[PDB]
């Protein structure tokens, strides 16, 4: 056996963002950014020809809802894209289509900001603003929508995955 090591700090906690426009200051309330560096997992059903080549982008980084709470309770146009740090979330959302894995630093800890007790919290969200590069990307299994299970013989790698831990 041997016990894992500390996650690496990069000064810039939108170091991971496939759009650095997005405004750090605007977001609200106050973030408190995620510091672990473990496997993060995207729903998603758009595919992995187009995630793999651009990353994940954020809806609307100059005029999204920049509050985290209103973007969580009440779907709308944001700066942010959504992970979770459950590797099963996949199976609440109907026609998933994939679920990606994410290695990236940062994103802001959605329950440490704004409390553990409001309607989504056991999304255990962390909300990356400006997205997140094709380099964070680590690939993709295919979600069997009867049955809500990855079709493991179908994941795929993405060949920009740059492994930085
Ligand atoms: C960037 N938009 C396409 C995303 C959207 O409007 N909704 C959305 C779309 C996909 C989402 N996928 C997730 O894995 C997830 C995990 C925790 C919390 C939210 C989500 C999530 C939310």
């Amino acid at each position: 056996k041997a016990a894992a090591p500390a996650c690496p700090r990069f000064d810039d906690p939108v170091h991971a963002a496939a759009d650095p426009r997005v405004d750090v200051e605007r977001i609200t309330p106050d973030p408190v950014w995620r510091t672990t560096c473990g496997t993060l997992y995207r729903s998603d059903s758009r595919g992995p020809a187009v995630v793999f080549e651009q990353g994940f982008l954020p809806k609307d980084v100059i005029d999204g809802q920049y509050d985290i709470e209103s973007y969580v309770l009440v779907n709308q146009p944001s700066p942010y894209v959504s992970t979770t740090y459950d590797h099963d979330l996949y199976k609440t959302w109907y026609k998933s289509g994939y679920n990606y894995y994410i290695d990236a630093p940062g994103g802001v800890d959605v329950n440490k900001t704004i409390g553990d007790r409001h309607k989504w919290a056991d999304q255990v969200e962390v909300a990356f603003p400006g997205g997140i590069r094709t380099e964070f990307v680590i690939g993709v299994c295919p979600v069997d929508k009867k049955t809500r299970t990855e079709k493991m013989s179908e994941c795929v790698g993405n060949p920009h995955y740059e492994p930085w831990h």
